[PDB]
């Protein structure tokens, strides 16, 4: 019989960003494994308590492998996994494991560091902007990596952050982008899921980056590049392991070296000196010659976090709740 695989999304496949990319991973798994797998998905599932009913129903319907693709499914996934010990659960970006519960994530911050390098080359104000969802480790690593990448070019760069308290709401994302631009940011990145920030950047004559997918068709003048998320090989490997009986609970983190994180082509507006530097830093990121959180690092209180010649430990990366010097908030509107 085919292995029944289900995907739980916190957003819509029509976001053209994060959920789109997870769903392209599901479709890659279907193409790679053919008749050996039967996939289904549910979109726009609310995070926290109400997700538990959806996850339980997919397990009750006979799914043997369930991917919960958002941070806020962590505790519902852990509870359903205890109730379904013969089902394999994989939770994106979480830190809770069990005999039948693994966690997976990308090192997207490797891409965000490269975006910061390019932002420092393209900014006219010296202020880069970040549209944030919630202050969880995934997002704080991306804010810090954007800032460190920019500071590798111009140590005087400032990063302004605005929080929308949602992963996906194109109206709120549009308003947040307008506010960052009004407060002097002219190269924007995000950890929300829509092309709204890009559309605002194009309207105002500013720059921004795609997130999880190439978003250039939404804003071809503003789109400098994008950090593309490729989940298809991970979803394939995981479904293969369950079918073959090799699956075990583990924490998986893949980056540019493993092909989970890739960069879109550069916009034609990027000048040759910036393009050359970007390609050198990209090669170094893939080879591990540079790491985004290599020392020396200080936090925003001036405390040393990592000495020169050391790297930030995996446990500090996993729990990151501190900001590098140069990160600030927006004035509340
Ligand atoms: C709709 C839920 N979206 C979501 N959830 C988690 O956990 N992380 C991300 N990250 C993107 C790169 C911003 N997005």
């Amino acid at each position: 019989e085919p292995l029944k695989v289900a995907f739980v999304y916190a957003g819509p496949v029509s976001d053209a960003g994060y959920t789109y990319a997870h769903d392209q991973g599901r479709l890659a798994m279907e193409k790679n494994l053919g008749a050996k797998v039967k996939s289904s998905y549910v979109e726009n599932v609310p995070e926290g308590a109400d997700a538990e009913r959806v996850i339980r129903k997919l397990a009750a319907d006979g799914n043997k492998l369930i991917f919960t693709t958002s941070f806020g499914f962590m505790n519902p996934t852990e509870r359903v996994a205890k109730a379904f010990p013969n089902v394999v659960f994989e939770h994106a970006t979480g830190v809770k494991l069990a005999k039948n519960l693994g966690v997976y994530e990308s090192r997207q911050y490797e891409g965000t560091y490269l975006q910061g390098v390019l932002a420092a080359k393209m900014t006219k104000t010296g202020v880069i902007g970040f549209v944030g969802s919630f202050p969880v480790p995934e997002v704080i690593r991306n804010i810090n990596a954007y800032t460190l990448g920019a500071q590798s070019v111009n140590p005087k760069i400032k990063t302004k952050v605005i929080w929308v308290s949602t992963w996906y709401d194109p109206a709120k994302e549009r308003q947040a982008a307008e506010t960052l631009i009004a407060q002097g940011a002219d190269v924007l990145t995000q950890n929300t899921n829509s092309p709204a920030t890009l559309q605002v950047a194009q309207e105002k004559g500013k720059y921004a980056f795609g997130c999880d997918a190439d978003m250039s068709k939404f804003a071809p003048k503003a789109h400098l590049t994008a950090s593309i998320s490729n989940w298809g090989d991970f979803y394939t490997k995981t479904a293969q392991a369950v079918m073959a009986g090799t699956w075990k609970s583990e924490e998986v983190h893949w980056g540019m070296a493993e092909g989970m994180v890739k960069m879109a082509p550069l916009n034609a507006a990027v000048p040759p000196d910036a393009a050359k530097l970007f390609e050198e830093k990209k090669a170094a990121m893939v080879s591990g010659k540079i790491k985004p959180f290599q020392g020396p690092l200080k936090d925003q209180s001036g405390a040393v976090k990592v000495a020169a010649g050391s790297d930030l430990p995996l446990a500090s990366l996993k729990g990151m709740n501190w900001y590098v010097q140069g990160v600030e908030g927006t004035i509340p509107k």
